């Protein structure tokens, strides 16, 4: 069931336990939770930001923990306004997630907010960075140590244009398809990436294999073409929630997206065995993050 639809229309909506159970079971099973009527309105004074010329380099990014705006230049008043837009998205998504997922409690750790004003269809990068190819999230400069990547997305296009995604097959099937292509890292290489500041932190073995899955999957052209996948247009004014380290996804077109990343430790999950970390540790019969807590 790749997409599970929900009725909630408000960022401060309260949920029944039945809907909370439906959401957490679907999320952890690798479904996209879809809120077609959950719009994120903009203040009149923020409308000017619906313009790709605000990107100065990296996407526009905001750290709610440090209240720091990055990736955009301009006068202080405009940076204040844009900071306020992304801070409000951080606040609304964080409140929504605490209303929907009380099982996670205080284990949800907010990370960076992003605003994406560039039209997807006019982009072209390397095959590795190509976001029209199905992948899970794995970033070579930013290892996770096994922690989950949970993202909330809102399509805020003002001309009613949808955001066109494709959603692929379950993570376990993707892992199994690419398992013959995986290889261990070269000895000492991850240590040098850490010493030289290429990675922010140490790239665990989990992060190494997630990166190999990401990259080799994008380069597997037959898999990109023929593997099971559904094409879905997220309407303007909708919101969706997804473990993007688990749900295979790609984006084909669209413009103007708000996004909020959260991190969640594996042991806070209702079904930790469904996480990419545990599935990889099972497949390779190996501990993949050395800092892992030990259970007696």
């Amino acid at each position: 069931q790749p997409i599970i639809q929900f009725d909630a229309e408000s960022w401060e909506a309260e949920f029944t336990q039945e809907i909370q159970d439906k959401a957490i079971e679907g999320l952890e099973s690798g479904s996209v939770l879809f809120f077609p009527k959950l719009n994120f309105p903009l203040l009149t004074e923020e409308l000017k930001f619906l313009d790709p010329t605000w990107v100065s380099g990296k996407n526009i990014s905001y750290d709610p923990r440090s209240a720091t705006l990055k990736g955009v230049e301009g006068k202080s008043e405009d940076l204040r306004l844009l900071s306020g837009l992304l801070k409000r998205y951080a606040e609304k998504t964080a409140a929504f997630l605490h209303l929907l997922f009380p099982f996670y409690g205080s284990s949800l750790k907010i990370a960076r907010t992003s605003f994406r004003p560039v039209e997807i269809s006019g982009r072209a990068t390397s095959a590795r960075k190509d976001d029209t190819r199905l992948h899970v999230d794995a970033f070579p400069s930013s290892p996770t140590g096994g922690e989950r990547i949970l993202r909330v997305f809102s399509n805020i296009n003002p001309q009613g244009k949808p955001r066109s995604w494709r959603i692929g097959e379950p993570f376990q099937n993707y892992l199994n398809h690419l398992l013959p292509q995986l290889s261990p890292p070269a000895p000492g290489k991850r240590f040098l990436l850490y010493l030289f500041g290429i990675t922010k932190g140490y790239r665990s073995l989990y992060d190494h294999y997630m990166l190999e899955l990401h990259d080799k999957g994008k380069l597997d052209l037959e898999y990109q073409k023929n593997s099971p996948q559904v094409a879905f247009d997220f309407p303007a004014g909708s919101t969706w929630i997804v473990f993007t380290d688990q749900v295979l996804h790609a984006v084909d077109k669209g413009q103007f997206l708000l996004e909020q990343t959260f991190h969640l430790k594996v042991n806070a999950l209702k079904h930790p065995e469904k996480s990419p970390l545990k599935l990889l540790e099972t497949a390779l019969n190996k501990k993949l993050v050395s800092s892992e807590s030990f259970k007696l």
